């Protein structure tokens, strides 16, 4: 199941992308 | 208020989406970053 | 008072991210 | 470089701990 999240702001997107990528690797 | 720019993040799995949505919603309200 | 917990965070940028999230959640909660 | 993050309350602590633990395993940042 794939979901899209709309993120406002460049830095906010980069933070949430990093967290997403981290969780993908760690889970 | 806040940034005018918008970017789509793809998330795999409901649990992970819920965590990230919670953070995203928090940041929209607080505007910390 | 709300009880204080600590996390040891490795790296300045990692710390800065988690601090911003902490502060955001304090404000939105 | 280790930074100590202070967090108020269990709910925020557990979210941030999950993230910190993930980041330690992945080293994304």
């Amino acid at each position: 199941e794939i979901f899209t999240l709309q993120v406002r702001g460049r830095e906010r997107y980069e933070i949430l992308k990093k967290l997403n990528d981290s969780l993908e690797l760690s889970d």
